[PDB]
């Protein structure tokens, strides 16, 4: 029931993330002098370093916003490939699947312990 712990543990998936070689396409903003069609079709760019600065910054609340996040890399992907088979968008798949494995008892114990606190 520790309502502070995803913090730390949302801390480990990153540098798991990181240490992914799927991640590779995602860790940095997308570079809009490769990317044309870039913010045209993106509205809210978002990838993994800025994910981490946020939270490194006390910038999260709770870790379903972290998630909404993560979740916001994905989609971007999805909505900028030309392809459902591209490079990319494949390896955002991987990703995603790794991450929504992992985030699941993160975001569970975070609501079990604020239920807990709310009693
Ligand atoms: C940091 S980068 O060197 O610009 N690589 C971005 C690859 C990418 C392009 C479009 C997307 F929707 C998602 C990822």
């Amino acid at each position: 029931y520790d309502i502070q712990a995803w913090k730390k543990q949302c801390e480990e998936l990153l540098n798991l993330i990181f240490q992914c070689e799927d991640s590779e396409p995602f860790r940095q903003p997308v570079d809009l002098l490769e990317y044309p069609d870039y913010r045209d079709i993106i509205d809210t760019p978002m990838d993994f370093a800025t994910v981490r600065e946020t939270l490194e910054a006390g910038n999260y609340e709770s870790p379903m916003e972290l998630c909404k996040d993560v979740r916001l890399i994905f989609s971007n992907s999805k909505a900028y490939t030309p392809s459902k088979r591209s490079r990319i968008y494949s390896m955002s798949l991987r990703l995603s699947a790794f991450f929504e494995e992992h985030i699941s008892s993160v975001l569970s114990d975070y609501k079990s312990a604020l239920r807990f606190h709310k009693r």
